[PDB]
């Protein structure tokens, strides 16, 4: 019936002494995001995306620069309160290293769990910068994600 | 429940003596964006999101920046010109999403503005109509502020 | 109705010595990309319907080691999967972004080529162009980006 689709869109940079987080998960490596909160790229693009196809506007505007996965439940909070059920969420992070895929399952189920879907309507995607860019030379690691959600 | 989605992309450099306009609002900075047209960036990426949707190709098909007429075109009246052509397709439009990245100006001062003349060009409400800012936190030539990009997502139904 | 949405990226380096193929098309040009045939637009567009299908990615269903197989192969043995796990393909729509060669002259023939290969009518495939306005390795011509967006329903 009124469905609608949002996009997201974040970067943020590789730094020294920080953890790296990404979909809630953990992951082994000598940097981590920089960011005002824990810095999970992936979480922040997904949390636009839901924002854009409710018409709430931004994370930026919700949630002005701690726990991402915090911030992805009220976001998910919002979006209800404005009458919208989620669908599906899909997404992609473009990282050089570390590698990703063993690491996808856990970020699918928490990010599941956070927006009270089944696993089957949630999907994370890895991907290189095959070496081009700030992305290539692991300056920064990028996330993209789309929504879909029903009035 | 013949629904279709669609995306776009643009990006234009930020230059010195032009006009600032994006979502068709003039935005108070010493830079603006170079093209053939006005060079909105945001409105160019949702138009292309329209016509993506509809699969009637692209902007640069449509409102070519090769062709004079379109010299300093105001991109609200392609916006139109699009959504019209959408609908002779024979689609509704229900909704778009949109993102802007830029290190400056600070862009949510105007993002109500945006959204609300999309809204007016699409014949939509203001609630089906979303737009989104972001820093690049830094990196890369829009770190440097050396252009504008815009995403765009838009959902149709025949 | 059971629709969802799924989203895709892919960007491969740009120099002299391969051929130019994108959307299954060889544009004649001084350089190519690098990978198989290194089809920018046909990985997207994969990975967005994987993507919709909540099946993971191109990565996963498709690795290195598993045969030759060019871009196409991988399109249409994607559909069937996504069909299995029970969606229906409603629409597909995607850009390229590169500097040079000018890529408009070749839609039609990448449209025509992606529609065959996902069993949809012609008007439910789309494929833009842009350049990157010279900002950036796009903007430089050192690589090529495809965006994809696909729609299905269960
Ligand atoms: O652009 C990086 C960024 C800023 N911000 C503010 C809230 S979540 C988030 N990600
Ligand atoms: O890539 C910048 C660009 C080209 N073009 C043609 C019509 S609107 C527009 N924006
Ligand atoms: O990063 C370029 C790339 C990697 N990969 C793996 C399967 S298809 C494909 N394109
Ligand atoms: N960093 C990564 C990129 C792509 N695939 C992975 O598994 N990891
Ligand atoms: N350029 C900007 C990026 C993010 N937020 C803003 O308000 N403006
Ligand atoms: N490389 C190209 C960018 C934009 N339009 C074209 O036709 N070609
Ligand atoms: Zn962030
Ligand atoms: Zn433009
Ligand atoms: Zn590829």
């Amino acid at each position: 019936m009124d469905f609608r689709i949002g996009q997201g869109y974040d970067v943020h940079q590789l730094v020294p002494g920080r953890p790296l987080i990404i979909g809630g998960v953990t992951i082994p490596y000598e940097r981590g995001l920089l960011g005002h909160s824990d810095a999970d790229v992936l979480l922040h693009a997904i949390t636009d995306a839901l924002f854009g196809a409710a018409a709430l506007g931004d994370i930026g505007r919700h949630f002005s620069d701690a726990d991402s996965r915090a911030l992805l439940r009220e976001c998910a909070s919002r979006v209800a309160q404005a009458g919208f059920a989620i669908r599906n969420v899909d997404s992609t992070i473009i990282a050089q290293a570390p590698k990703l895929a063993p690491h996808i399952d856990a970020m699918r189920a928490n990010i599941a769990a956070d927006l009270d879907l089944p696993l089957d309507r949630v999907n994370v995607k890895a991907k290189t910068n095959e070496k081009l860019g700030y992305l290539g030379r692991g300056e920064g690691i990028e996330a993209q994600a789309a929504a879909l959600v029903v009035r």
